[PDB]
């Protein structure tokens, strides 16, 4: 029965991927509140029953969209830091700040992660997502700066958690601004002062 | 008067709810228990508060008012001689007041969940921004912070300060978490203060 089981699993996975892809596209453009699951099923080319089979409700589909978008946010940030030509751990942290403002400025990321997710997931769910995706990259950037003597030896997690709070509030300030270009410049300038006050190099 | 009697009933309910939810959390104490603590009938309680969440919203207001009054008292008594020293005193005052067990449970743990993201952010901003922006404005005026628009720095610092408090709130060793987090916050602000 293994070909039959694997075939049904692969078909389920393809349906799931089409639904997430469709939902990510339409909610990214219009917002969660403005696109219903029937339109998303049509976009994905699946029936309502195929959708019900994969997702209990609209919010369950949104939770899976956030996972895929967060995975792409962190991969894009890692690509931009890798391509930055950062010569030291301190330069990699500055590159990571620039990458966060760039990727969180993507209109789809702004809409799904910064505007919809805190409301649709609620506080606990949104903070659990932010945490699962932010902590590893932040702790490793700190660890490498300590190892190079560019940051004081200290417990990594308390510093990581405070910086994640500062960086996520910076992104939210820009996302909710009516003049986001000015907000992004002003916020970039605050984070430059905060990071450059911390880093020894 | 009827208004004075209504106000006494309201005060008994807010006081009782603050006490019981302060100890056990919003999720773990129902309105029947609170009405018993307050010595108020359920009918008289539902007349004042549509539902559990409505009573909680009024508890958060009274607790937030006390948090900010206590912050102002501690900074006033700190002996801070300069705007930079007032900011340093306010960081210490926030870790002291957010360490109060009732503030920890009601503001750091329950309010974001019960009020929801948007509701909580509105209350947190309405209570945090005045004091934060005043402290920053005085430091900029004294030359001790870089010339810059106040609101962006205020919002990023409130994010750091609230995240520090919430990290301590759920720590396995809160005393240790507080010490290590106080060091981070003092170093973060010292890197920007002249
Ligand atoms: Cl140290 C550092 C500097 C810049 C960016 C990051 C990662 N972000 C943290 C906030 N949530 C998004 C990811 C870490
Ligand atoms: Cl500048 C400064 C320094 C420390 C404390 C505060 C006040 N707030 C208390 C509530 N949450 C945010 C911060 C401002």
């Amino acid at each position: 029965m293994e070909i039959k089981r694997r075939t049904q699993e692969e078909r389920s996975a393809a349906t799931r991927e089409a639904l997430i892809t469709g939902a990510r596209k339409l909610w990214g453009l219009r917002g969660y509140a403005e696109v219903g699951t029937p339109e998303i099923a049509t976009e994905a080319g699946v029936t309502r029953g195929a959708m019900y089979h994969q997702f209990a409700d609209k919010a369950a589909l949104f939770r899976d969209v956030v996972e895929v978008v967060e995975q792409d946010v962190m991969a894009r940030m890692a690509t931009l830091v890798a391509a930055s030509g950062a010569a030291t751990p301190a330069d990699a942290i500055r590159a990571a700040v620039d990458a966060w403002l760039e990727v969180s400025g993507d209109p789809e990321v702004r809409q799904l992660i910064l505007l919809d997710a805190p409301v649709v997931l609620g506080w606990a769910g949104f903070r659990d997502v932010a945490q699962r995706y932010s902590l590893g990259m932040t702790e490793q950037l700190i660890t490498e700066a300590i190892r190079a003597g560019q940051l004081a030896r200290q417990p990594v997690r308390p510093l990581a958690q405070v910086l994640i709070g500062a960086l996520d509030e910076a992104a939210m300030f820009i996302a909710t601004a009516d003049d986001p270009k000015r907000a992004r410049r002003e916020t970039r300038q605050v984070l430059r002062r905060l990071i450059d006050g911390m880093l020894n190099g």
